[PDB]
C-alpha cells in the first residue's frame, strides 16, 4: 500500500519555514529557509525520535528569507530574501560567498538553471532579474511584464524549449523565451492572485495556484491550459513529485496530493497539531519539497516546523 506515512519534525527554526530545498547530491541533507531570517542545512538521522537536526545555521539576512536552492554539486546553497538581496553560501564553510544587489524590493523567488550558470529571481520591484554565478546583473526583464508583485520565477528542464515560467498578484502565467528574454506567452485565467509556480520534471506541464483555491495546468509545448484541479484553499506552495505522476498543493487548510493520470486525490494531509483548539487557527503549510529520489515529502509550517511524511507501501 503506498501513501505518505507521518514521520517526524523537524524542530529548529523560530519562525515560519517558506521553503525547502532537496538534492540528490547529498540524500541526508535537507535546506529550509525561513521568516527567523536563517537558512539551515538539516542532517537527516531518520531517526524515530528526531528525523534530523540543524547542522548549520546560515546568518546573514537582515529581513525573511523567502526561497532557497542548492547546486547541482551539492555544495552551495542559493538564498534570496525580503532585505532585497540573494546570498550564494559555501555550505562546507557556512559563509556567503556572494550577494546579488540590484533589486529594488522584497525578492520573493530564486531559481538555478539546470546546469547553474544562470540564476533567476523575481521580486516585489516587479522585475526578473538574471545573473550570473558572480553575482552581476545580466538582463532586467520588465517588458511588458508583470504588472504586480512577481511571486514565483522558474526553469523549464526541457532543453528543447529553453524558457522560464513566472507567476505574479496581477494574476497571470508568463512564458519567457531564454534566449532574447522576450516574453512568449501570457496565461490567463486565474481570478485571484498567485503565490507560486512548479513545472513538470519533463518541462511539459506547469501548474500556478494561489489566492483562488484553484491549481491551473498549463502546456509547455503547446499553446494553453490543460486542466484545473481545485484545491480547497488558498494555495500556499505547489510541487510534482520527481518519481510518479503527482502534483502536491500546500493549501491554507491542508497538502493535496493529486494524481495527474486520474485527477483523483491520492492523500490530504492534516497533521495533528501538538497544541490545542483553543481561539487559535490551525498552522498553515507554508512550503513543499520532496526528496530528489521521490520517497520523503518535507512539508514547512507556520508554526515553524518541518514535518516529514515517507512514502509506503
Amino acid at each position: 500500500a503506498e501513501h505518505l506515512m507521518f514521520k517526524g519534525n523537524l524542530a529548529g527554526h523560530n519562525g515560519w519555514v517558506t521553503a525547502i530545498a532537496t538534492s540528490s547530491e547529498n540524500p541526508d541533507m535537507i535546506l529550509t529557509a525561513s521568516r527567523d531570517k536563517t537558512v539551515i542545512a538539516w542532517q537527516l538521522t531518520r531517526e524515530d525520535n528526531l528525523y534530523g537536526f540543524p547542522k548549520k545555521i546560515l546568518h546573514g539576512h537582515n529581513h525573511f528569507v523567502s526561497d532557497v536552492a542548492i547546486s547541482s554539486d551539492g555544495q552551495f546553497a542559493l538564498s534570496s530574501s525580503w532585505d532585497h538581496t540573494l546570498r550564494l553560501w559555501d555550505l562546507n564553510t557556512g559563509l556567503t560567498t556572494k550577494k546579488f544587489v540590484g533589486h529594488t524590493g522584497d525578492v520573493l523567488s530564486v531559481s538555478f538553471s539546470a546546469d547553474n550558470r544562470q540564476i533567476v529571481s523575481a521580486s516585489r520591484d516587479r522585475s526578473i532579474k538574471l545573473w550570473n554565478t558572480l553575482g552581476e546583473c545580466k538582463f532586467d526583464i520588465v517588458e511588458d511584464g508583470h504588472t504586480e508583485w512577481v511571486s514565483c520565477v522558474r526553469f523549464s528542464p526541457n532543453p528543447a524549449l529553453p524558457v522560464i515560467i513566472s507567476a505574479g498578484w496581477d494574476k497571470t502565467v508568463k512564458v519567457w523565451e531564454l534566449s532574447n528574454c522576450k516574453l512568449k506567452t501570457t496565461h490567463h485565467g486565474h481570478t485571484g492572485y498567485l503565490n507560486t509556480l512548479a513545472v513538470s520534471p519533463d518541462g511539459s506541464l506547469a501548474a500556478s495556484g494561489g489566492k483562488d483555491g484553484i491549481t491551473m495546468l498549463w502546456d509547455l509545448n503547446e499553446g494553453k491550459h490543460l486542466y484545473s484541479l481545485d484545491a480547497g484553499d488558498v494555495i500556499n506552495a505547489l510541487v510534482f513529485s520527481p518519481n510518479r505522476y503527482w502534483l502536491c498543493a500546500a493549501t491554507a487548510s491542508s497538502i493535496k496530493i493529486f494524481d495527474l493520470e486520474s485527477k483523483s486525490l491520492v492523500d490530504d494531509l492534516q497533521p495533528d497539531f501538538d497544541g490545542l483548539s483553543d481561539k487559535a487557527r490551525k498552522p498553515e503549510c507554508t512550503s513543499l519539497a520532496w526528496s530528489a529520489d521521490g520517497q520523503t515529502l518535507f512539508a514547512g509550517f507556520s508554526d515553524n516546523l518541518v514535518r516529514v511524511w515517507a512514502v509506503v507501501v
